[PDB]
């Protein structure tokens, strides 16, 4: 009984997008992102958080900053904290800093987070249907995606199993009259509004877990 499409920019639950420039931080904004929408569910306002918090603070829950890392460890390293930042009060700067949060300027907290059923898109759908904006991992490692400009993202050099990329599900919806026509995941990339669609990509939806996108996903407990 879930909704033919879901959209949760139109809801107010995402902020505009941002660019992790030359840091490999995507879990931090891919994170962050899902923290932002579970925060406007639990309180109506809309706070754009620290990826920086995430890149300088979390290497013992087991992140490597800039280097890369993971999001189910910044979720970790929000609720051992105690809280997260916003991104007015520890800006980003791209490169691994000296970690300098302050509990006085935090406007986040979680509890752990919740895993969907690994390598099931139906269970992603109905995450992305009844929680908000859904962190995942995908295989982003190819020009194709690098160049991507606009319609619907189809790359059979991807893989589902081994990924590079963590990005943000806000939503699905299919593309004319039929719902089960053209199906797509929208998704919100740390590339920079410049990049792809707005800085959002249409990835093929029920064409066997394309590019991984529902082989570890996640979201945070609010």
């Amino acid at each position: 009984d879930l909704p033919k499409s879901v959209d949760w920019r139109k809801k107010g639950y995402v902020t505009p997008v941002k660019n992790q420039k030359q840091c490999g931080s995507a879990w931090a904004f891919s994170a962050t992102g899902a923290l932002e929408g579970q925060m406007f569910r639990k309180t109506g306002k809309l706070v754009s958080l620290s990826e920086q918090n995430l890149v300088d603070c979390s290497r013992p829950q087991g992140n490597q900053g800039c280097n890369g890392g993971f999001m189910a460890r910044a979720f970790q390293y929000v609720k051992e904290n105690g809280g997260l930042d916003s991104e007015e009060s520890y800006p980003y700067v791209a490169v691994d800093e000296i970690c300098k949060y302050r509990p006085e300027n935090s406007v986040a907290q979680d509890t752990g987070f919740t895993v969907v059923a690994p390598g099931k898109e139906k269970a992603l759908m109905k995450a992305v249907a009844t929680v908000g904006p859904i962190s995942v991992a995908m295989d982003a490692g190819h020009s194709s995606f690098q160049f991507y400009k606009s319609g619907i993202y189809f790359e059979p050099d991807c893989s589902s199993k081994n990924l590079d990329h963590g990005v943000l599900v806000v939503g699905y919806g299919f593309e004319g009259a039929n719902s089960q026509n053209s199906k797509y995941w929208l998704v919100k990339n740390s590339w920079g509004p410049e990049w792809g669609s707005n800085g959002y990509v249409k990835i093929a939806k029920d064409k066997n877990n394309h590019c991984g996108i529902a082989t570890a996903a996640s979201y945070p407990n609010v």
